[PDB]
């Protein structure tokens, strides 16, 4: 309501002086406009009074001045509608940047609950709507008003009787036809109700034609779907019957009201209270606030619809995130040596808090040692990457690095020095090279030297320049379509320009080559060494050479030590 | 072209008289319509030559009488409409229909090439076009196309010197505004790819929020985002500056095209050529021919359209399917025991055919024996499934069904007599008891008592009866989400009612609990007897009790024979 309107005034504020000026223009434009049928009648009179007057000099002159007054008009509608969408497009790049920032800022449950294509039409269509709707709709709104003010004005000017009259006659008509209008918009519901129904099932079965196939359904589906469809089309010829009914009855009314004015008017002019020019002002003026109340009806719709997505787009302009975005501690070089520590760790990710993660889980992983992380569900070890580069916070327990609770750090300094090598990968639509520097902490300053050395280290440099465009492919989903071994060791490179002091790797036990596995494994060789390594093992190998081996058994570490002691054990 | 408009005359021949009625509906109304602008002309002139005669009984008459044909008219258009929506909602439906029977008898191999939302689209949107092209926009056309013929011969009839000019000034006017037209349409698809651009960055970047986190890049992301749509205010501000002058441009031609007829008719009044009433009869048909162009504008622009949507409707509803839908023999109880052949199989997938699944797989599943299909990728001991159910057909070799290549077969039979119980069964979103009774060939014969005994022995009863709605609970995605026993034990249910000689169970390894696993084992094993099984083990307990074992390794039966004698054997 109130600070609704507030808020669309400090949206225009900015450009506060370019819309003032197209108002202006706006203004003289629509109301200079609006003197045409008072004189247009004057000049009717005057054709009317004197038939043998020759009148060839006036009209020259009214000629060559209304050229005048048009090359004016059109010099003042060229500067309004530029000011006019020069300040909506500079409100909506203000809302695109304002928004994204805010949406990139909000902790990961966020996104868990909130999906991209509702993000995507907030940042596209909401942002188009609010950008004109302070400005163009506003504008549209404003002319319209000023244009059935200044109408109802002159038309009470021009006969009182007259617009007296037009004014008893419409709003009966017009309530009646509402009525009528909300009547036809429910039988409307009925039908697309249906239809949508029908959409559904159609797009359920095709999407699952195994499914379909697998019964020997197809046959039935078809049937059901013709039944559904017959009985779209009965409410369909329902909706039609109402809707002829009404363009009939609101036709006929609209003449019928015409014709009653024409006649009015002619009765007044037969008995000398009107002249032809005076009615035919008065015509003019009645057809011109007939036009302006459809251009309030029109600015009111696309109002309501501005509201609607400034409430959308105020929601997350104004969300604070449930965790920091960029706030707190950074380590020194004397104290910072990749230690990490899991205390009495509770979790349950947000989509599914019922069901429990980590129930008290507890683990040490020293500087530069080889942590394997071992057992049954691949959710529960996941889930401790996500943790470490605190996506999420845990519910109960903590999370230490050096001693310091990684919810005293600042998150971005954290992930800096935390890298991460999937089982999938994820590569941007963009060059090969582009999301190798992704990996720098400023990769537009990093040198094609730099690139080309890690591509080197990650075995992935032959395969690149393999390429016909080499580091400039576009790889990613809208791009060049790579091997798991080639996303693995652009992943790789990432990881070694990058340059962290602890690795998070999970171990890719669907699928790998004979090819692709003997670069990628040689590649993870070079790029585990040195660094803190948790590993999610698959591969007998890394469990063996690991320093330590911790079994992850109902989200607890059950067992702790070297793979030959943990073997004596049970 | 030729073809394409003899295949839009045949889509509105079943409703050739109804259609026909309406245009009869539309000249009436149309032609009598454009007399309008004559007669008033004439009246124009009795007032203007008698000001001293009483007029009101002539009024009177002519309001009466113009009451009578204004109900007439809308009468006219209430049945014009009522006929042209009905007949388009028949055409429509009968697209739904007919392209729903088409998609649905496509082979496997089409929907694996094809994506759902697109033939959604064409189900949706086309079948709309199409309908409304055929009859809306014909009529639409039709109407236009009238106007423009009766206008453009009225002007010349009210005034051939006046019309002459007309169309000597207006396609000059018309042919620049059109080439301004294509280079504002140029610098509006140069926003539109910057913007599009833009936006699928923003779209990537939100739905990869893990992997922009996971490297501290959403500041990177905010400021990379900015630099394009700042790039985007830029372009639109140049697009502004080219509708502003267009705008401008056509404004004023417009205008001075009126203003030149206006003076040009002022004066051939002057020198008594023409009267006030005839200058204003041009106006309105100049006015008239204008709306007509238009409209006829309108019409090509939706013909287009139309056309486009034909030949997208055209493509599914001719094409053939690449495997047989319903066609072929059925065997007879005698000769029907379940026995199963794979002889020197060669598959890989049509979206992946680089990839071979089989390679000379050969396997013999005798009669109500239970066969354990064992190896490394589950896609490839999936892929069986899929050949059994014939939804595919071999590269090379055979599938036989007791000695009958199961091609010679009717699918639908042949599927009819193979059950299958999937890892993550498929649930459409209907009620329990609809979705248990799909097993049947005839899912509206069955009885409540048939869907209840299933559900006992599927150890389904108590969990569907402990629902609030019970057997009437919707399911699926748009209903109430089961657990994974529950969504399987509802799968047993419908396999049970199926009742089919041969199963194919595919065993789930990847999730099970304590509660569900004991339920569903108990259910699995009576849905097990008596049949021929086909069961990609994964559990020990299936392989040891399984008749035979096969080994499959890169897309080969390797080894088979007794789970005992498989352990002696390497
Ligand atoms: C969808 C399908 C729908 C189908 C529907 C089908 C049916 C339709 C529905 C209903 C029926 C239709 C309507 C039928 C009735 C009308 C027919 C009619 O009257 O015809 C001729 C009419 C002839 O009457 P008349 O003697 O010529 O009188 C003419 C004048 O109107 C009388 O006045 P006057 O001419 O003597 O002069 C008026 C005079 C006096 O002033 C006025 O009259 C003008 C007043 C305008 C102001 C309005 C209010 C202001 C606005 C807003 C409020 C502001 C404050 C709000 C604060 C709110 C706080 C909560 O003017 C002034 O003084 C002008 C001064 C300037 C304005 C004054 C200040 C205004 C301030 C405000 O009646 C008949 O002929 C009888 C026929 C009866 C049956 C007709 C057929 C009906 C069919 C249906
Ligand atoms: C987007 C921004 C754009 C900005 C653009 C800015 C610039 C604009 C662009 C260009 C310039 C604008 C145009 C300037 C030139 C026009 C100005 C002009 O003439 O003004 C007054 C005009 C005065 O001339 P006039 O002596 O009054 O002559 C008037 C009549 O038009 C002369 O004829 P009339 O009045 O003596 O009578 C005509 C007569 C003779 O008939 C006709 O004239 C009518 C003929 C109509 C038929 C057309 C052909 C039929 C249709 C289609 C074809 C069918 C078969 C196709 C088979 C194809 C097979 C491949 O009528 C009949 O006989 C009627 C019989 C019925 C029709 C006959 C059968 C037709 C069959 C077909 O010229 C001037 O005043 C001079 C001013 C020069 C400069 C003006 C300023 C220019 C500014 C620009
Ligand atoms: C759905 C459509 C609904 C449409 C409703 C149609 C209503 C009918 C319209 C009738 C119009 C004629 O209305 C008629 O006008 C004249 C002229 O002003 C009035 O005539 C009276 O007032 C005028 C002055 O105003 C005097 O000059 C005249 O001598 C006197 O008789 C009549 O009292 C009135 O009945
Ligand atoms: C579908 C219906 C279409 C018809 C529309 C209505 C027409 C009404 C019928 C004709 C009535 C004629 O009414 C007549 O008009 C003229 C012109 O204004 C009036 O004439 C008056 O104005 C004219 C200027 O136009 C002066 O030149 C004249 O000195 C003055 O008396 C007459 O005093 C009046 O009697
Ligand atoms: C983008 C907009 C483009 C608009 C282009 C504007 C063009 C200019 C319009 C000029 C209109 C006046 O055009 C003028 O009409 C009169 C009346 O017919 C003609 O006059 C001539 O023919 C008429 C008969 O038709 C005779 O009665 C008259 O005595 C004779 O001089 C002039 O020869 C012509 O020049
Ligand atoms: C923006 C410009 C707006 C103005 C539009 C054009 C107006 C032109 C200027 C006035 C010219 C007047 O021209 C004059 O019109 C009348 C009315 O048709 C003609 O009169 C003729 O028709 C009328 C019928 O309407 C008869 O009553 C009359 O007996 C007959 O001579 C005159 O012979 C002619 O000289």
């Amino acid at each position: 309501g109130l600070p609704e309107a507030r808020k669309l005034l400090g949206l225009a504020y900015p450009e506060r002086r370019r819309l003032a000026a197209a108002v202006g223009f706006l203004t003289m434009s629509s109301v200079i406009s609006m003197s045409a049928p008072f004189f247009l009648g004057k000049i009717i009179d005057v054709i009317y009074t004197n038939p043998t007057v020759d009148y060839s000099d006036n009209l020259t002159r009214l000629c060559l001045g209304l050229s005048a007054v048009f090359l004016c008009g059109a010099a003042a509608n060229a500067i309004r509608v530029y000011l006019m969408q020069t300040s909506g497009q500079r409100i909506v790049n203000r809302l695109r940047t304002s928004l994204f920032s805010s949406i990139l800022r909000q902790e990961v449950a966020f996104f868990d609950k909130t999906r991209t294509g509702e993000l995507i039409n907030r940042l596209s269509s909401d942002t188009a709507l609010l950008g004109r709707s302070v400005t163009e709709n506003l504008s549209d709104g404003l002319r319209a008003g000023a244009q059935a003010s200044v109408g109802i004005s002159m038309m009470f000017f021009v006969s009182p009787n007259l617009a007296t009259f037009v004014l008893s006659v419409v709003p009966p008509v017009s309530i009646i036809a509402v009525i009528y209008g909300r009547y036809l918009r429910k039988l409307t519901k009925v039908t697309q109700d249906s239809l949508a129904q029908a959409t559904q099932l159609a797009e359920e079965r095709i999407g699952n034609v195994r499914t379909v196939r697998a019964f020997g359904k197809e046959m039935t589906e078809i049937e059901k779907y013709a039944s559904k469809v017959d009985h779209v089309m009965q409410l369909a010829r329902k909706e039609a019957f109402a809707r002829a009914g009404f363009f009939g009855a609101t036709g006929l009314s609209g003449n019928l009201i015409v014709l009653s004015v024409l006649y009015k008017g002619g009765l007044l002019m037969g008995s000398a209270h009107m002249t032809v020019g005076e009615l035919s002002s008065f015509l003019m003026y009645a057809f011109w606030v007939g036009i302006s109340i459809g251009g309030l009806s029109s600015f009111y719709s696309e109002l309501m619809k501005g509201l609607g997505a400034g409430g959308r787009l105020w929601e997350l302009l104004e969300r604070e995130p449930k965790l920091p975005f960029n706030e707190g501690v950074i380590l020194n070089e004397k104290s910072f040596q990749g230690a990490l520590e899991f205390k009495n760790v509770h979790f349950a990710y947000p989509a599914r808090p019922e069901v429990p993660i980590f129930q008290d889980f507890s683990l040490s992983i020293p500087s530069g040692s080889v942590t394997a992380l071992v057992g049954p569900s691949g959710s529960g070890k996941s889930t401790v990457l996500s943790l470490l580069l605190r996506l999420y916070d845990p519910a109960s327990g903590t999370i230490s690095l050096d001693g310091h609770d990684i919810r005293q750090l600042n998150p971005v300094w954290l992930r800096s020095k935390i890298g991460t090598v999937s089982q999938e990968p994820i590569l941007f639509s963009c060059s090969i090279a582009e999301n190798i520097a992704y990996g720098a902490d400023d990769p537009s300053s990093v040198t094609a030297e730099e690139i080309q050395r890690v591509a080197e280290v990650a075995n992935a440099v032959a395969f690149i320049r393999n390429f016909p465009q080499g580091f400039n492919t576009v790889v990613g989903e809208k791009g060049v379509l790579l091997s798991g071994g080639q996303k693995q060791r652009i992943a790789i490179a990432r990881a070694l320009l990058k340059n962290p002091k602890i690795l998070l790797l999970d171990e890719a036990t669907s699928a790998l080559d004979a090819e692709n596995e003997y670069l990628v494994q040689e590649a993870l060789d070079r790029l585990m060494d040195g660094r803190t390594v948790l590993v999610i093992a698959h591969r007998l190998s890394t469990i063996k050479n690991a320093n330590m081996v911790a079994v992850l058994d109902q989200g607890k570490i059950t067992e702790y030590g070297k793979h030959e002691e943990l073997l004596s054990k049970p």
